[PDB]
Parts: structure tokens; C-alpha cells; sequence
């Protein structure tokens, strides 16, 4: 049996990993066991005090996040803020499958990392976005996964097919709305319900958001040209969901762009291209590992437009982690990962 | 193979039955086929124009609700407004399993039906609330099921253990908040998003709500005493969820009340009694077939208080329908019905 | 010119006092000036860092909450958590008008205060609910005001006319839903947007909420029967608004109850009795100082039902404070207090 | 006295005009009277059945929308869907002040109008955006006003100072989120609460939205350069508010751009440039006629970023209508128009 530990089990990403594992077929038949659940200060509390939706695990006592407690598990999810997985990965048995939700091993340019995160670059692990060209093969049998950030997942799925086929200019604009669970459950006044309800605001604008270079990195993997990214995130009064509106200049006809998206995504089970006349909505993908995508051309503005909707906690985090865990373990990639949303 | 038709497939309850069937183990192993999907004016359209979250069924063409279309199915869900079940059930075989989400066959007193619904009584079918004393036995192998209303489900789960144990007075008060999907997807000005968002309102107050006699009927099934029900529903700015606050006068001690609930619900897989110090929240049960329940005693007011949270679309209707379907077909009662909520 | 200080200016109640003062006619004609704005940890920041909606005051620097800073003001609003007004009030001049939004001076029974607040009783000041029988006369020319809690404001307006006329039994039940701004802006995980959005929950149930004795106290002021209060508050996903559903057994006819509410409220400018066939909604009173009320009789359950909607930050706090301020200073009671809501 | 009629009084824009008129100083001192309130199918009903927040007018009976009904009024607000206004305005006296919230008289190019609205071009009236260069001159003493659309108001305020100073390129991108009251109150399934709540969706993308040429026309008024507009609107689960994220290739450093916005807006009472390190939020402007603006430069992407927040119903429509009314009547422009938002 694959014994699984979750570090950061009391946070939003850790809770969603547990939700997905509880529903995974390997948990049903005993090939996957849910072992130690650890955190920082929540140690000693029961899991139900943080995740009342996870009633089968509510009685579990949260433990300290120490190598000894996380030891003895074949797979370890790290659902912590960036800064801990580098040292934590080193203390663990190297045979252990380590799936890091944080950013520590995402970036391939050490100088880019130091500019945006202000610490020593730890390195890079296989990127947990299996639909990216080349990425799936690197995850088969791997023992190290860097799960993508939520906004990059939406932006890259929206944009890479057009850019890989040289059908748009490499200067892209991304304005993405997001529910507030993407910010984590650490209490701040700016994330308070009364503040968030009934309001929308852009934040970390004009290149300072740390996902900007992660989008750039993913796009550079499919083109020769110099990539620039204008990325604006906008917080909206929903708990989950990302709707990324992505634009770039183009002179290619719509029919060519449509065919490029059909070719890239016809055999990708989690990507759904909208029928003609329909557009994505975050409500349709909530609680699923799906991305819903539509493309169009603004002829007057000579601008390509791609819309992508994902659940930030599933395809944008925990579902990507479980998807990559499946590939790493040699299990069917779709195990435990529904494409069906929970709407309305 | 059990072939299933869903009448009212384009509505909220029909869409949620379909979501649950797609995840049901009998669908996965071919024991259950999803057959004809019918409606009224939406006949001729594709299901994706109504339920974009159900992408595996998006291509299905909605058919007319006609006995010729519903025939040849081993099971037929009726997810229609009340008024059509009697005729449709007359036209289907007695061996066909018919599961009615509407009210037509819920009430056992013709005079009560006439007073609250203004029409002749159709009769009554086994009530699809398996947790009620005596209900499960009536549902095993049955071919006719009347699924309960969503508010009675919450209220009856909150109250019947105390009342059946003679630990409270039979004059009960229920004030229940509900998300707006409980009203259905028919477009009215009062259900418009701009109206509902940011606002709460009680409606159909002081005994005019048709679920009042349904609550009373379920309580009279566990006591000979003179039941009265003060029921106030309150619409709140959520899409799903019912939180029923239920009260009754008592002089019994809390210890005896908690023991009554633990005895009644210990072996009930969908009922979760909150640990000491915790209270239910609708967010914890969304997308699950669970009910979360806590009880307390207000000594100064000599008042018993029971709180119950359910998802109105799952345990409040479509999950109850599939739960009853499982019992009717001799399948494991929990098949396809998770207790794990989709939160936050 | 009346110089006004606000202690706790960085909080929700303090911000709403300032919003109302900015729109008060005395502010427009110079009779009223907004002086010191004080807090605790927030001292040293600008007001716009806390209340970006108050742009005319955004540049104001928040000052420490000290007697020296607060001195030299004709009126001082205290918008602090309970337990600080006694120590702060005793350091101001007795001729200073002190208006306390907290509970410190609301309760008239020292033993009840100690039970529910766990500290020594400070005493009691004129209660800032002018519509209560006898209350308005105690406020005229006063220099001490204890502003009521938000739930008691709704429950008392819903219930006192029936109880004062001996038309209902004195055992009352109140189930009130509230937007999340009633909990204050101090950051807790339970108040985070992702948690409160899409979810509802009762809290502090079965008589432990500190507003239970405050409701009982107001009701005891209109009757000599023994009062008891079953009070359940319910957090819902809105930022503002309280909808109180209040019930009591009755043997009086509806016409008599209706007449008692018309008599009590016909001359009350902030109280609006719903037209026949209409019911209150919190969205209709947001941003106004109004209460919208309807009453009914559940004949089958021999139960009176009263529904009251207020804005918890206006008539439930800062509007009541400004309303009482007007009375204390001899200004027209409605000055700066609109009855028109901001909907949708 | 100025007698005012409102056509389309039962809708969202008409109701918000009435809210502002009720708080206008001319209404308080008798110089403005609220006369005929008209609609289509809601004629015969009372206004309270549509706008329960407008309790001082709740008793008013809605009348049919006929030119003879609207005659005899010194000022007429038209808050109807496109069409109607032209036919109605032709039958009204040329000495009547007509303020049209619809699009009929906004556009100055008949071929553009035909292409996006599919009807004959009625002409064009002075555009009701007083902050636009040259606009205030045209509004003084005018008897005809075309009020701008909500999204163009936000986009033009965000972009025109940069473009007028030739500091950015004329190919602009706008992605704007909007609360659902922008869609009007006509009941459709796509606007119902359960659909809108918890979901976000772009609509009318890639140049098909009718506000695209309106944005382009406003920008052409400040540059003789060729303007292109990529405009994407996104519906979010709020009832009010527009947050426009506007980008363009930059040819300038932030200091020059900030200075240009300071110069353009320091005089403007409704336009608030955010302090250093603060960004707009729609919650801060709800219920006010304010727009909050911030600008930035993404150096790595060489992209100018401008964020604008307004209330879609106030500065986006009814507030702009009343603002232009003041100017046309020779009244103080800010009369009845607060800059203070109703937050949280
Ligand atoms: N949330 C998303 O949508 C999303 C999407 C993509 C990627 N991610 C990434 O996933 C990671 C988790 O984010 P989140 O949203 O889940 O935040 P969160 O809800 O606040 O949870 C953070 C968890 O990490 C634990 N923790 C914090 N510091 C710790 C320390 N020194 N040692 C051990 N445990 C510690 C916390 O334990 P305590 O309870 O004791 O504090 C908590 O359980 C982040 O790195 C994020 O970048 C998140
Ligand atoms: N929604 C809940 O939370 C809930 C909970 C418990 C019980 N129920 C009960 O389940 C039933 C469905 O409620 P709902 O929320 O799903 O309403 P809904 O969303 O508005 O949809 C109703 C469905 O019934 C179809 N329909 C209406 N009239 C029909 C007719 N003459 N012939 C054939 N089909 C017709 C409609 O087809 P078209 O699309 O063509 O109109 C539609 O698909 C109700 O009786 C309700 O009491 C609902
Ligand atoms: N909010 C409502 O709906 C409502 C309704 C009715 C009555 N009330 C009552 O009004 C009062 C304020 O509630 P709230 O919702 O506004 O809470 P809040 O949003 O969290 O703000 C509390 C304010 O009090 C300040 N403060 C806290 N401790 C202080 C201390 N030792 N010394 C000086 N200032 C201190 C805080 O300043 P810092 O920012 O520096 O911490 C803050 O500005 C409460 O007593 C409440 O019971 C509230
Ligand atoms: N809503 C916004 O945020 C916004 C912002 C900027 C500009 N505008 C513009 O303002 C106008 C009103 O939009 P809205 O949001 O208020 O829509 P709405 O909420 O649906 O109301 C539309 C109003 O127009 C009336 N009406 C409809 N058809 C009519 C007809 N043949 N004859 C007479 N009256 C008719 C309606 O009366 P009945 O009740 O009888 O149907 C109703 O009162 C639109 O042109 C819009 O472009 C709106």
C-alpha cells in the first residue's frame, strides 16, 4: 500500500488534497493509505477543527511537521508556504515521492527566482502540468513534483497552443479573476468576508505578482521568440475559481487558431473546448479537475482572445498534485479526478 | 442493466440527479445506463445548453416528456414541478421504478393536501427519507418513491429523535435559511442575482409554506402527541444549502437528549453528529449527501435547540432520490453518495 | 461648532459613524467638525488605509486612544470592543457627550453582566434606542448614551409592540441572520471570505450569546410578566444586514396585533410597516437607518410572527449612535439619517 | 420648480435615478418635484412592488410610457432599453431637458451604430461624461444629454489622461468585471441568483460587445491617432460595481504618467487618484458617484496599467445622469452626488 502524508494538512491546499484522496479509487481498495497529517501551530488539534467537510478524517490528530513524523510514508504532499520544502525534501528518504504545492522547485532560472522571492534558488523539479508539451513524460515514475501555481495553470492552458504554433505574437496580456481561497486561510483583514463580499480589486499589478515569471517560463518552453507577460490578478467575491482572459496580437485566421486548439487538446481528458456559441464559466468547473477553454479573434483589434476557467483548488493546485501523483506512481492519470463540476 | 430516464433533465434537480448518476458505481461498471433525458420547451436542445458542468452528457439531445419516450426504462426519475406525476405514472409499467422529486405523492391526508395545494389528492407513495423510523423498510424493493421536500428533510432529521424519545414538547419552531437553487431555475424577477445577492428575506411565513404540513406529517409518525409546526423559511445569498434551526420547549437534561441522538444516528452513514464544541455549517455539506446535526439545551429559556445542515440539492432532493433508488434496486445504500463536502 | 472625536475610528462601527457624519447637515454647514480619530495598533497610519470609501478623510492620521488626544472635544464616540469604555470615559469631562457603541453601559443588572461578560459591571447609561417606550425622553439633552447591540435592536423593534399590549406570551423565540460585518474587522480564520462565502452557520446558540440578556432586558421594560428569550444568531454570506424572525405564542387576533404595530409606529420616521402582501428584506434597508417590519399570525400553530430587517451597521450601530447624538444635542432627530436603502 | 419624470422607473437605472433624486438638495427645498413614473407591463402597480428600498415613493402608481404622459415635465429621464428614446424624444417639447440613459444618442457615426445595434441611427446628443475634455462645455444649458454606458465610463476615465498626453499607445486592452445589475432587471435564466452566485464568466468577447465602439469613440476625442480597443467584459457575483483593468504599450516612465493623471484629476470632485501603494476596489465606491483610479507601469512588459472602479448604477448611469442634469440646469454639479462609498 502507498502510505501518504500531508504536510500543511490544515490549510486549503492540504484540505483539498485530502478531499481528493478520500475519493480516489486507490483509497477505496486499500492501495493508498492516508497517514500522518502535519502542520505548524495546529499540531494537537483534530482535523475536523479545520476541515469540517472531511468528516471521515475529522478525528485525526494533527501532528508537528518534522522529518521523523513524515518519515515512513511512500508519498509526501507538501502544502506549505514556500521556504520549507527544500530543507524538508532533504531530510526525507530520497526514495519518497515528494509533491510540493509551493513554488520552491517551480522555476528554472535561479536569478529570476531570487528577484521575485528573495531567497537562494533551491533548484527545480518536474512541473506538475501534464498537459504542457513534454511535461507528461517527465512525470512518469518521478519522485519529485513541483505543482504549478493556480494562475499560471489557467494562463498556460489558454495560451500555449496558439504560441506553440506561432499563431500569435509572444507579447501576451492576462487578466485573471480569482476566488479568494487562492490566497490561503492565514487570517488577514484584507481577506475578511465583509471586505471581500460585494467587492472586486486588482492586486500585485504591473509585473510584481510572482506568477508573472512562471507564466513567462511556461510560454518560453513552446517558442523561440522573446516572451513578455502583462499579468493582472483580480480578487472577486467567490470562494473558488479562476477565469483567465488572455490576449495577444495576431494576424492568423480564427479557423487556424481553432484547429491548433483542437489538435493540442482533442486527446486531453481534463481540457474541454467549448461548443460554438458557448464560453467558459468558473461555476461549471468547481470541484472538478477540468479546464474549460474558448478562443476567438477580435478582427478590428487584430487580437486573439482565449478564455480559460479552472477551479483554483483542483486543477490549479490539489487536482494537479493528485494528477501528477498518479503519473509518478504509474496509475491511470484520471484516477480520483472527475471532469464533472458541482453547479449551481 | 437498469436503464434510467430523467424527466425534467434541464432543471436543477434533474441536473443534480444526472451529476450523481455519472459518479455512481453502477454507471461505471455498466449496471446502470443513462437513457432518455426529457423536458418541455427545452426539448430539441442539447444538455450542455442547460448543464455545462455535465460535460460528459453535453451532447445529449433533450426529448419531449412523453410516455413513448419514458417507456422502455427500468427506472424513471421525475424532476418536474408538482402536477404531472399521476398521469405519467399511470402510463408506465407497475414494474418500472418511479422516483418523484415533486410533492404529488408525499402527503397521506387528502384534506391536508387540498388545503395547502388547492387540488385533489393523488395519494401517497413510500417517503424517500430512509433515516425516518420505518421508512427504510418501505423503500426496499419498492417501485414508487416520493422524495421529500428539502426543508422537511432538514427539520425532520433535526427533530425526530428528541420527539420520538418524548424529550421535547410537540410544538416545534423551525426557522430555516436556504440558498436560492431550492426555487428552481425558472426565471422570475425575485430570483435574479442582483436581487438575491447581498440580501436576506423570509417568505411564505406564518404557516402558508407548503412544507409546513410535511414537517408535521413526519413528526406525527414518531409520536401520538398533538404536533404543531411554526415554520419560517429565509432566502439567503448562497446558491446551495439549508441550515435549519429547530426549537421546542424541554425540561429534559442535555445528557438524555444527546444520548437519544447518538442512539438514533450511530449507524446512519449520512448523518454526522458534531463533536462537542462544533456546530453545523452548510458549507461543510455542499456536494455531499450528508446532514450535520448538533443539539443543545437553553436552560434559561427551557428550550431544546437542534441545528441541521444539508445541501438542498443532494440530501434535500437528488441525493435522497438516488439513495432511495439504491434501496429500491437492492444496491448498497451509499453507492454513489459521498459524505465529503466540497468546501471552501 | 460641535467638535467630534471617534475612538476606534479604524473599525467597522467607527468607519460607519464617520460615513454618517460626513453626510450630516451639521457637517455641511459647519456646526459639526470631525476632530481626533484614534485607535490602538492602527495609530500612526492614515484613515484611508482602513476606510478607502471615506476619501474626504483618507489623509487623516490615526492617533493613539488617549485622554489628552480625546480631550477638547464636545462629543466622543467610543467604537471599541467591550471592556474599555469605563476606563476611557472616566478620563473625559462629565460635560462631554459620550456615545458608546459597546456593551459596557447597556445592562441594568450587575449579576447578569458578570455572568455574560465575566468582568465587573460598570453601570448603565441611557439606551440609544429612541423608538423604545420611554427611551427618547432619557436621550434628550443626555451626555451619556449606551448604543444598543445590533441583534437586540432588530428583535426589540419586532416584538415590543405586541408584548407591551399583552397580545403575545412573554416566552419569545428569535432566529436572526446577520451579515459578517457584525463580527467586526479583527482578523480571524472563521471570518475569512472563503469560509463565509457560500455558507451559513448558527453560533453561540442555546442562550450563550451575550445579546440574549440584552433582548430580555428590553422586553422586561414593557411587561411585568416573566420574560424568556430563545435567541439563535446565524451568519450568512452578506456583508451587512440583519433579518430577525421573532415568534411567540398568542391567542389574540391578527387585526389586534396589526393595530398595535400601527399605533406604536405610525409616527416613527425610521420604522416602516410593510404594505399588505409584502415582507422585509435586508437589501432594502442597507445603508439606511430604517427598520422594515411585518407581522402575521400562524393560526394552526397559535403563533405570532414578526419579521424585522435592519442594516446592522446603521440602525444596528452607527445610525442609532448618530440618531441619539441628534437627540442629545437638541438637533432634529432625523438629521443625516436617510430611510432610503441602497439596493440592489 | 423643476418637475421631473422618469420613464422606465421600475428598472434598475430608473430606480437609482429616483434614489438620487430623493436625496438631492433641490428635492429637500422644493425646487425639484418627482412627477410621472412610467414603464411598460408594470403600469398600474405601485413603485414599492419594484423598489422596496424607495419607501417614500412606495405608494406611487406606475403609469404607461407614452409621450403624452411624459409631457408637462421640465426634465425627463429615459431609463429604457435602446430604441424608444428616439421615438419618445421626437414627441416631447424641444424646451424639455431630456436625459437618456440608453445608447440611442451616444454614437456619432451612423455606420458604426448600424453595425452594432442593427437599426437606423437617431443621431447624437452631448455625451454625459463631464470629466471628458470638452464635455462640460457642451452640457451647460443643453436640453439633450446622452448618458454614457457603464463600461465606457470606467475605461475612458482609466485611459484618457495617458492617451491625451501621448504617453501610451492607442491600441488598448480593457478587461472589466461587472456586478450583475449592469444587465438590467429583465428576468432571464442566465442572470438568476443560483447561476450567478459563485461563478464568473466573460461574455460578448472579441469585439462583439456594443460598448467596444463607444470606448473607441471616447478615446478618439483625445487623440488623432488610430485607436483600437480589445474589450472583454466579465460577470462576477456582486450586485454592483465595475473594475476596469486597462493596458497599453507604454512609451513613458511612471513618474510622467502619474503626473499626467494628477493634473487631469486633481480638480475633479468625483475622480480620486489612489495614494501611493493603494489600488481601487469596487466596494469602496458602491453607492457613490466616485471613480477610484490607479496607474502603474510594468517595465518588463513595457505596459501601462490603469485600474478604475465605479458603481455601475451611479457613476456608470444614474449618477452621471443626475450630474449632467445639474450642469444642464445651472445647479452645482455635485448636488445630490456623494463621493463617499457605502462599505463594507
Ligand atoms: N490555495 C491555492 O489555491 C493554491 C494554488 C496553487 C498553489 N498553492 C500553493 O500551496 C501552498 C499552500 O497554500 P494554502 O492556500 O493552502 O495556504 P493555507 O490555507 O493558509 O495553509 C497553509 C498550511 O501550511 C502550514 N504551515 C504554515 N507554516 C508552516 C510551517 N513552518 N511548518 C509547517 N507547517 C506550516 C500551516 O499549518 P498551521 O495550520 O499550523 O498554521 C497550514 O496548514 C502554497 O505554497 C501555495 O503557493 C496554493
Ligand atoms: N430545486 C430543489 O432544491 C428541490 C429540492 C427538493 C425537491 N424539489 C422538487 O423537484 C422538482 C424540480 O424542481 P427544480 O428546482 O429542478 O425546478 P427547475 O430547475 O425550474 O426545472 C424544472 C424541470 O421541469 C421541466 N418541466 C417543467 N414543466 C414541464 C412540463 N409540463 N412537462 C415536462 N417537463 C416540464 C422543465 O423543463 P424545461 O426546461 O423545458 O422547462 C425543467 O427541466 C420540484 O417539484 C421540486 O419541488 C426541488
Ligand atoms: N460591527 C457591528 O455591526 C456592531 C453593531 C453593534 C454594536 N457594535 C459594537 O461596536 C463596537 C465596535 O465593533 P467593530 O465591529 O467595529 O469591531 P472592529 O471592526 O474589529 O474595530 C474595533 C476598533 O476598536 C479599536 N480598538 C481595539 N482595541 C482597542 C484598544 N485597547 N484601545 C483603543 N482602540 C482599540 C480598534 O483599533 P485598531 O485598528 O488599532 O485595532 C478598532 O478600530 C463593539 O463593541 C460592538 O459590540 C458593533
Ligand atoms: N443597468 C445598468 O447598470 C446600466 C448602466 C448604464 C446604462 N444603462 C442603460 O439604462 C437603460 C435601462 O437599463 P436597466 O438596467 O434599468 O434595465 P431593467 O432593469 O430591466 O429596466 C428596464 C426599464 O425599462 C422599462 N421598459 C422596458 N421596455 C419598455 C417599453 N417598450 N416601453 C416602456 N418601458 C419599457 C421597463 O418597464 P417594465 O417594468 O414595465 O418592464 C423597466 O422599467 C438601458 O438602456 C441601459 O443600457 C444601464
Amino acid at each position: 500500500a502507498t502510505k501518504v502524508a500531508v504536510a500543511g494538512a490544515s490549510g486549503y491546499a492540504g484540505g483539498e488534497i485530502l478531499r481528493l484522496l478520500l475519493g480516489h479509487p486507490a483509497y477505496a481498495d486499500g492501495r493508498l493509505r492516508i497517514g500522518a497529517l502535519t502542520a505548524a501551530t495546529s499540531a494537537g488539534s483534530t482535523l475536523g477543527e479545520h476541515h469540517p467537510h472531511l468528516t471521515p478524517l475529522a478525528h485525526r490528530v494533527v501532528e508537528p511537521t518534522e522529518a521523523a513524523v513524515l518519515g515512513g510514508h511512500d508519498a509526501v504532499f507538501l502544502a506549505l508556504p514556500h521556504g520549507h520544502s527544500a530543507v524538508l525534501a532533504q531530510q526525507l528518504s530520497p526514495e519518497t515521492l515528494i509533491i510540493d504545492c509551493g513554488a520552491d522547485f517551480r522555476l528554472t532560472d535561479a536569478a529570476v527566482w531570487e528577484r521575485f522571492y528573495g531567497s537562494s534558488h533551491a533548484g527545480s523539479w518536474p512541473y506538475g502540468l501534464p498537459e504542457l508539451p513534454g511535461a507528461r513524460d517527465q512525470l512518469r515514475g518521478t519522485r519529485r513534483i513541483a505543482v504549478p501555481g493556480c494562475y499560471p495553470t489557467a494562463a498556460l492552458l489558454a495560451l500555449f497552443p496558439a504560441l506553440a504554433a506561432d499563431l500569435i505574437e509572444p507579447a501576451v496580456t492576462v487578466v485573471a479573476v480569482s476566488g479568494t481561497s487562492g490566497a490561503g486561510r492565514a487570517a488577514t483583514t484584507d481577506l475578511l468576508g465583509a471586505e471581500v463580499i460585494g467587492s472586486a480589486r486588482a492586486y500585485n499589478i504591473a509585473g510584481v505578482h510572482r506568477h508573472t515569471p512562471e507564466i513567462a517560463q511556461g510560454l518560453r518552453a513552446v517558442t523561440d521568440r522573446d516572451v513578455s507577460v502583462s499579468f493582472t490578478p483580480v480578487l472577486i467575491p467567490a470562494s473558488r475559481g479562476i477565469l483567465a482572459t488572455c490576449t495577444a496580437r495576431t494576424r492568423s485566421p480564427l479557423s487556424q487558431l481553432r484547429a491548433a486548439y483542437e489538435k493540442a487538446y482533442h486527446a486531453e481528458p481534463f481540457i474541454y473546448l467549448m461548443p460554438e456559441g458557448q464560453l467558459p464559466r468558473t461555476g461549471a468547473v468547481i470541484g472538478s479537475n477540468a479546464a474549460h477553454i474558448a478562443v476567438a479573434v477580435d478582427e478590428d483589434a487584430q487580437t486573439f482572445v482565449a478564455i480559460a476557467a479552472i477551479d483554483n483548488l483542483v486543477k490549479g493546485t490539489a487536482g494537479a498534485a493528485v494528477q501528477s501523483m498518479n503519473l509518478a506512481l504509474g496509475w491511470p492519470e484520471t484516477d480520483g479526478l472527475s471532469v464533472v463540476g458541482v453547479a449551481p
